[PDB]
């Protein structure tokens, strides 16, 4: 009963929600301060003990489910997002065995073909801004990110089958508390059509799904390492389950993708300057004419590269991984008690005072010298880290990449203004004034 410190509270169900939900970063850096690397506090009924900095944030990244459970806080979070016999509604092992066939199929020889695939979706969709004007850069991202996740993942059936009638028909689908996401000002109605999703976009899959059945169209993409799949008991997938993996893998690349890329802009669109040192390293590395790019060409995008790990540094779209303790865990000569919801917050670990130098500035060349991101285990972890990472990671660097390449070369950004959009805790539904973007064609 050797508990960490525990920060207390006057008010005695809610805690500390208004404090913390206030802004929880500066709150969480003060409690670092004060508390050490471990503290504990009550939010609404729940204790909840953060591991803050990288030793501490050591337990989580090396625990097993059987001790720091996700499917005791993540699963009635998003099984009816994905549906059942899919995603945190399976036993781990099956689980497992779904999530060891999705990292099959995405791999290299996969991403030489999404890279092309990429830049036609881009191309078609980013002629809609035509010369100059301003858009909602979160909501352009937004739509451009489900093309081409569908067109890479889907396949060709279904990206054939998508209109623009569909693209939000994700966002009822979103809504299904959900994830410790950074707040953005993505379309918001949530609602839109719950319920009629499920069925529209469910027998989109069936269907497409049904003409690489009774077919020999048997190809190189990633909806045929699917059909062929094969658990290891000899049962391939069956026709909703097919459809739930794919449905539940580009939503949880969906928001996370579309922050991601749209910070980077805005961040560029600050930072003129290098904003032409990316472009110059786009006709150095790829030559003038700018000819279509392919993968091996992005290996060498390094300005790009530590543009967007320093974004994802700032504004990484996970703010927070959660785990539910079922047995007593041990860290920094405290012991965490059973039904604790143990924390990490890749926002602070990237952000702390004594691991980053500058830790507010946008400073891409801080990857040339020392640094906390290859000097440090556990203080640099967007995409999460040891035992509990990203499956997408892979396919989020390809597809942002080729992305903002596609961008910087046919356009050059701006605020509009002068406008940097910041984010609030404190405006439950009321954002101020929405964020938009300046574009104007290059040459
Ligand atoms: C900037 C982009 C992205 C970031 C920062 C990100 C972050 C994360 C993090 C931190 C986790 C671990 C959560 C946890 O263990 O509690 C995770 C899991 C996952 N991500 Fe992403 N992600 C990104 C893009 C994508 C993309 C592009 C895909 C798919 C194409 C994707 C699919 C997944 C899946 C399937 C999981 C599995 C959840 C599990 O392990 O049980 N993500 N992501």
């Amino acid at each position: 009963t050797k508990c960490p410190p525990y920060i207390p509270s006057r008010i005695p169900f809610l805690g500390h929600a208004v404090a913390f939900g206030k802004n929880p970063i500066e709150f969480l850096e003060k409690a670092y301060e004060k508390y050490g690397p471990v503290v504990s506090f009550t939010m609404v009924g729940k204790t909840f003990t953060f591991l803050l900095g990288s030793d501490a944030a050591a337990l989580m990244f090396n625990s097993k489910n059987e001790d720091l459970s996700a499917e005791d806080v993540y699963s009635k979070i998003t099984t009816p997002v994905f549906g059942k016999g899919v995603a945190y509604d399976v036993p781990n092992p099956i689980f497992l065995e779904q999530k060891k066939m999705l990292k099959t199929g995405l791999n290299i020889a996969q991403f030489k073909k999404h890279v092309p695939i990429i830049e036609q979706e881009t191309e078609e969709y980013i002629k809609r801004w035509g010369d100059s004007g301003e858009t909602n850069l979160f909501v352009a991202m937004s739509e451009l990110i489900i093309l081409t996740a569908s067109s890479c993942l889907h396949g060709k059936e279904i990206r054939s089958l998508l209109n623009e009638k569909v693209a939000q028909l994700y966002c009822d689908l979103d809504g299904g508390h959900e994830a410790w996401l950074l707040p953005s000002w993505l379309p918001l109605p949530s609602f839109r059509r719950r319920d009629r999703a499920h069925r529209e976009i469910k027998n989109m899959f069936y269907t497409a799904i049904q003409k690489r059945r009774t077919s020999n169209e048997k190809v190189d993409d990633f909806l045929q390492t699917l059909i062929d799949a094969t658990y290891k008991d000899g049962h391939s997938l069956s026709d909703d389950e097919i459809a739930g993996l794919l449905i539940g893998l580009l939503l949880a690349g969906q928001h996370t993708s579309s922050t991601t890329s749209s910070w980077m802009s805005f961040f560029l669109a600050r930072d003129k300057q290098l904003q032409e040192r990316c472009l110059a390293e786009q006709k150095a590395v790829c030559g003038e004419d700018l000819p279509p790019l392919d993968f091996d060409q992005l290996k060498e995008l390094s300005l790009l590269d530590r543009c967007l790990k320093e974004t994802l540094r700032l504004r990484p779209p996970i703010m927070t991984m959660m785990r539910m303790a079922r047995s007593p865990q041990c860290v920094a000569g405290y012991t965490i008690p059973v039904g604790h919801q143990v924390c990490v917050s890749p926002t602070v670990n990237q952000r702390l005072p004594d691991s980053w130098t500058e830790r507010d500035e946008f400073n891409p060349d801080r990857y040339l010298t020392d640094n906390a991101a290859t000097g440090e285990k556990f203080a640099y972890v967007p995409f999460g880290a040891g035992r509990h990472r990203c499956i997408g990671e892979g396919f989020a660097y390809v597809q942002l990449k080729t992305i903002l390449s596609t961008l910087i070369r046919k356009f050059e950004f701006d605020l509009v203004d002068g406008y940097f959009p910041t984010i609030n805790f404190t405006t439950m539904i009321h954002t101020p004034n929405n964020p938009v973007i300046r574009y104007r064609s290059r040459t």
